């Protein structure tokens, strides 16, 4: 935006903490919270901080405008609007993903898995990616261990196509 | 919205046609032109009509706010970007849809196929939906004649999930 001389309307807002990128997810990671909005740097928005895990956290820029808020492209006529709309069906999946036989915690621990491959099947592991928080890495094993990037948002995102579930994923990426 | 005392900056752009819902329909029935944007009835928001086929017609509200405009929950920096990040791709999907092997103009003529079936294998059809603009009907013969709505934006999608074309979709339905 640019500079007004009103407080941010969302400064107001119950889920707004005055925190920065470390803050956020230091609070993150030792709270029960699963998300919060933390400060931005420069002028006309906030920041919503949604733990994936642990290490992982993924920050999406909020606007606010004269009246409502935009956030990645759509459009909100609330701070709450955002967060029933678009936050709470990201922790139901982030709550599938971490639920499923075949999700693990670290890449490192989805090696041993990938490791057991005999040439019976292919093995295949989930794991949230590192280096693109936000990202879920799907690694399979075949011969050799290759990845692919699934979005997470209130869907499962995959090239063209999307997913409720990492079964239904599942089903369409063997067949 | 509401009234403002200045027009809306909507009727300065070249797209924005004079017109009611039937003229919308009337000059789009008659013009190689596959969209405009028209009046709205009240306040705050003119509406983007796209062509379907001859008796199909979509209308999108845009509404205007003070420098963005939405369509269909997402947000435009201006219609220049509702209609290439919106509209051209919904047109690159209807051109694909009509091309292919499979659709039919009408109900009624994509009637002679779904008959013609033996026994011998599933029989279908596409055909846009008039009950539902904006829909691809489905169609199946398995014994009993069956229906289904396919939603038509810049992927084709059907329940939880979303497809490029018509092709991708037969796969997933199938299988
Ligand atoms: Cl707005
Ligand atoms: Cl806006």
């Amino acid at each position: 935006s640019h500079m007004k001389y009103t407080n941010p309307r969302f400064y107001k807002h119950p889920l707004f903490k005055n925190f920065n990128v470390t803050e956020s997810e230091n609070y993150l990671r030792s709270s029960t919270d699963d998300f919060l909005i933390r400060k931005g740097s420069r002028h006309g928005y906030c920041v919503l901080v949604i733990k994936f895990a642990s290490d992982v956290f993924v920050h999406m820029k909020i606007e606010e405008h004269s009246e409502h808020y935009t956030c990645s492209n759509k459009h909100f006529e609330d701070i709450d609007e955002v967060i029933s709309v678009y936050v709470r069906p990201i922790l139901r999946n982030l709550k599938s993903i971490k639920a499923h036989a075949k999700y693990f915690n670290s890449p490192e621990d989805a090696e041993k898995l990938l490791s057991s491959f005999d040439g019976s099947k292919v093995v295949y592991a989930f794991y949230f990616s590192r280096k693109y928080p936000g990202k879920l890495t799907f690694a399979y094993n075949n011969g050799s261990i290759l990845e692919e990037y699934i979005g997470v948002s209130d869907m499962l995102t995959y090239n063209n196509s999307t997913f409720k579930d990492i079964d239904s994923f599942v089903a369409y990426r063997k067949r």
